[PDB]
Order: C-alpha cells, then structure tokens, then sequence
C-alpha cells in the first residue's frame, strides 16, 4: 500500500541525520581529531543518502511483521532503523570502493567522490570508515541486546561473502580487456549470488529475525533460500531492463556494455551462439562505439532474448511460489510476498 | 633472553600456514568461490608474512605474563598466537591501501601488492578481504569464551581509530603538494596517537588483559596510558633514526622525506626556526632531488637536531618509568618493561 509503504519510506530517511549526529557529534569538536570527523560527516552526507532504501527499508518491514505486540516499542522501532541504515552504510561503502576500481564517473547522479578534486584516491580510506561506521551504530543501537554478536557476525560474515563475489567479477570481467572466455552462466550465477544477493536480500530479512530471536540454523536457510532466488532474479531483470527497456525506467535509463559487463543477457548470447557470432562479439562488447553497441543489440534481438526473458521470468515466480512453500514453514509468508510484489514488476 | 625471546619468536612465524589452512583450506576447492579463495591464498602469502612481528608477538608474551597455571594449556595457547596473528593481518590490510593511496614502489623489499602486474587497483579489495580475516580469525579460535565480544568490540574500534590517524596524514601532509603550514607539533602528536600508537601498543596488551579477564574500564586505561608515550616515542626514534641514523640499522637504512613525509624532525626544525630557515625547506623539502635533501639535513644539523633527540629521549624513558608507577598498580609491570626494554634502544 502506497500510503503505508510511503509512510515507511519517508520514516527512514527522515532517520539520517540522527545516524549522522550518531556518528560525529562528538568527534566534531574534538581538540585531536575534529578534523577528521569532520570530514567524516561530509562523505556520509555525500554517500550514504539518496538511493532507494529498499534494502534498509525491508529490515523495517520485516521486523514488522515478526515483532509481536509486545516489541514494537518506540525504542525498538528506532533499532529497526538504526539497523536498517547499517545495510545502508554498508553499501555505500562498497560503491565508493567499486567506483575506484571501475574508474567510474558518475553515481546517483553525483560525480563519484573519488572525481570530486582534492579527494582522489584517499576515498581508498573513506569506504574504510564508512564501513566502520556501521559497526558504530550497532555498538550505540543494539550493545546491551540479547542478539547483539548475531548481527555483528551477521555483517561482518556477509562481508565477507560480498567481498569474494567483488573477487570473482574482478577476475572475470577486468574491465580493460573484453575476453569473454570467462563468462560462463555458473559463473554468472555466483558472481550474482555473492556481489549483492546477500547482503541485498538475506541481510536484510536475516537481521529482523535475529532481532526477535529467530536464531534457529536451519531457519537462516529456510530464509537463505527463497530469499537468494529472489535475489538472483532481481539482477537478471535489472540485467533485462538495462538494455532492453525503458517505459517508465527508474531514473536513468542509460546503461553500460561499453564497459565489458558480464551480463546474463551476455551468457544468454553465448549460449544460442554460433563461432561466427560469437566473433561478432568477441571483437566489438565491451565497446563505446555508438555504431558497435548498436550492433551487440542487434546480435541479441537477432537471437531474441527478449523471448527468453519472459521465458525466464515465467519461471522464476513459480519456483518462487513454491520455495516459499518448502521454506515458510516457520515463518510468514507476508514477508516474502510484500518483498517479492515488489520485486517481480517485469517491464516486457 | 634470546633464548626465550627466540622460542616465541620462531613459535609465532610456524604458525603462519595453520592462520594460512584456516582462512582457505575449506575455501579452495568451492565449486562456486573456489577461485576466489585461491587467490585469497596468494594475497595472504604475499603480504601477511615477512615483518617483525614484534606486534603480534606482544601478546602472546603478554599472556603468558598475565595468565595464571590454569590458563596454560596449549590451547589457550594457540589463541594466544592466534590473536596475534590477526593484529598481523590488521597491519598488512593497512599497508596494503596504504600504499595505493602514497603510491608508493617498495615495501618489505618486496614490489608493493597493488604494482604486481595484473592486480593494479584490485588491492582495494584485498586489503578489504585481509580485513575481514582478521575475524574469521577469531571466531574460528575465539568464537566460543568469555571475552569474544569484547576482542571483535577492540579489534574493530581500533581499525576505526587507526582509519582517522590515517585520514589526518592524509589531509596534512598531502602526497602531490607541500605546504608546512599543517605540520603542528599538536598535529604530529595526534597522526600519530591515532595511525599506529592504538593499533602498535595498546592493541596487543588490551587484547591479552581481555583474554585473562581484566575487562575494568579503568584498567583499560592505565595500561592506554604508559602504552601510548611509548608508542608515541617509538614512532619519533624511528623518525630519528631515519635520518639522523645507521649503524646496524634494521635491514634498509634508505630514506623518505622526498615524500613530504609529516616527522618528528621537521616539527622539531620549524620550531627551532627563522622565516628564512623555513624558506630554505618549504620550497627544497618534499623533492626527490639528491643535492636539495641533504641541503635539508644540513638544516637540521645546522639547528642541532642531533642534540634535541637526545634531549626528549632522555625524557621519554623518565616520564615512562612514572607512568609506570602511577599506572602500574594492577598490572606486572614485567610487560611495560619488556615491551619498553626493546624499544627504547636509542641509537645516537
């Protein structure tokens, strides 16, 4: 719902300042380090704000749903989004990072702080912080709390796991040089499913639970599972919508092959190919030809990918539907549901 | 005693590979993250090992100050070379960005991580993921005592402490540009409270008080206090014995001050100066022009600052034999000495 779902949205992001104040409001007139701290607060304002908030929104939810009458307590409401914009700061470090090794330009539509003059490389450090700052807020927001290690080691292991999903696409797609040997689907899949699909649905829903106690193992992987094919699925229509879409388009509907983008589009070609064509490729992606890209497109009209999305999407909710069967035994569908109503769009 | 000194030294480095099986063992052969881990490996071998050690040796010795009979069974132990094994993974991630962001060439004789060909700017993410090494560390030898959570809660708020040392040199002493108008004594005495002081000394005393049970707030701090005038001094003799030195110098007795590097003796001179004098450097100092540098030194030996290191170094030890006393109430001061008995060294 529009005015419930809105209310949410606009709760959260009326939170920043207060993580903001969180983190430096001390350190601001410190006779040592202000300075930095100082600083400090310009690369959270500069970074951390202004994306979506999905991925912060859906602990809010979630514990929404989870909670029972008894936790729903100012105090408790307020952790939910403490913990909410943690994901949120945890991201934001990542993309500083990947904006440097991408040698990327732009971002949210802001330059990337590594652009931004008199910043460069020391952003190195920045993401650093940026990361620690989300250890700040858990220590302030959740120190004296029964699941207080199960979300430290719940975001310090996803991490993690992120990190070695960042390794694998750095290794596959070194974006100065095309050689599409390495783009295989099982790769593919595990590029997608350590990059983003854990901390950007697992982490979330993972955290409601520990927080009203949910630690069960297997009830992590009940959650791990249904959550990680929504993932997955939610970057091969993002992968879908890049190129072939628009109506609508959030924000932005630009895009990037010029950067050679191990995309499941790509490892789709690759598979209907033929030597010929995939020397059609081969040579020209990863190009920023107007012409060339034209033709990379042509190439996948040409074998009709636009089919195989649907063909694709078609599944992915029934598998869905089902997984949430196998999975949602202990805990409620809603969850899943809202999380997926929203996810599913499709756009052709 | 070399004897024993020697015995945890080589104790410590043949522990390396078991930290090494640990982190990848069960990673490398991973039908998913398999390569990833494999070259998790490679980022390991190559920069973890091969400094000193003196930081991760700190603690184990310090255990075993501190420890009683009870606590000395092999593997308390081993969580002793453990932990100390980790502030080793800390300092490399560090090391690592650190050189990206000075571009820097060599290090540990070896070429720096990210000049090795093939890796480039991919550094940033290892430095990211011998960060997160340090915890998987910890819950594989820690995970289930007493004083787990507050090992994660050090190890972490030093990383962030270390990170603004860091972001104050960075602002300072700008790696492409001179001005010494930023280089305060107050300035220097906080880059380095806050770059190494933490991380070199408090961190491995703290982490061995943790492990026996001191957790008082204030015990914490009477060992924060003599640990950081000696981390303070130590950073100014090596200063010192950066130039100023020779004789049996620890391996490479090169140099920096080519890299408009913030130090003790520069401080020192732009006291002991005249508006000319400070002319003579701000324009020469910061070059990596043979004939400027030594004119620079000519300057500091022409201000006598040969005597003045003698002069604080006389002070150091003093103040350090108080702060022991109005410190050492709790604690053996067995550790404050033995620590202080390899550093205070004074060469010249």
């Amino acid at each position: 719902s529009p005015v419930v779902v809105e209310r949410e949205r606009e709760e959260f992001v009326g939170f920043f300042p207060q993580i903001v104040r969180d983190l430096t409001e001390d350190g601001i007139g410190h006779p040592e380090v202000g300075d930095a701290v100082a600083r400090l607060k310009e690369v959270l304002q500069y970074n951390a704000p202004g994306g979506k908030c999905n991925r912060g929104l859906t602990v809010v939810a979630a514990y929404r749903e989870l909670s029972g009458p008894g936790q729903k307590d100012a105090e408790s409401l307020r952790c939910a989004l403490a913990v909410g914009w943690c994901i949120e700061l945890f991201q934001a470090a990542s993309l500083v990072a990947d904006d440097i090794m991408d040698q990327s330009l732009t971002r949210r539509g802001q330059l990337c702080w590594y652009k931004k003059e008199g910043v460069g490389l020391d952003a190195i450090n920045d993401s650093f912080l940026l990361e620690s700052s989300v250890y700040r807020v858990l220590k302030k927001y959740c120190r004296q709390r029964p699941y207080y290690v199960h979300l430290l080691e719940l975001f310090l292991q996803t991490a993690y796991q992120t990190e070695l999903g960042q390794m694998l696409d750095l290794i596959t797609a070194p974006v100065s040089k095309v050689d599409l040997s390495h783009f295989s689907e099982e790769r593919y899949k595990a590029i997608v499913k350590y990059k983003t699909a854990f901390y950007s649905f697992y982490l979330p829903v993972a955290a409601a639970m520990y927080m009203v106690g949910i630690d069960s193992k297997e009830e992590h992987e009940n959650a791990k599972a249904i959550l990680l094919e929504m993932g997955e699925y939610f970057q091969i229509q993002d992968d879908y919508l890049d190129c072939f879409g628009d109506p609508a388009l959030t924000g932005a509907v630009g895009t990037d092959i010029q950067d050679n983008k191990c995309s499941w589009l790509v490892v789709q070609c690759l598979q209907r190919v033929t030597p010929e064509q995939r020397q059609l490729l081969e040579d020209n992606y990863g190009r920023k030809e107007p012409e060339k890209v034209a033709k990379v497109k042509e190439l996948y009209e040409a074998v009709g990918m636009r089919a195989a999305f649907q063909q694709y999407e078609e599944s992915s909710y029934r598998r869905l539907q089902e997984l949430i069967e196998k999975h949602s035994n202990r805990l409620p569908k809603e969850i899943f549901l809202g999380l997926a109503q929203k996810i599913y769009k499709r756009q052709k």
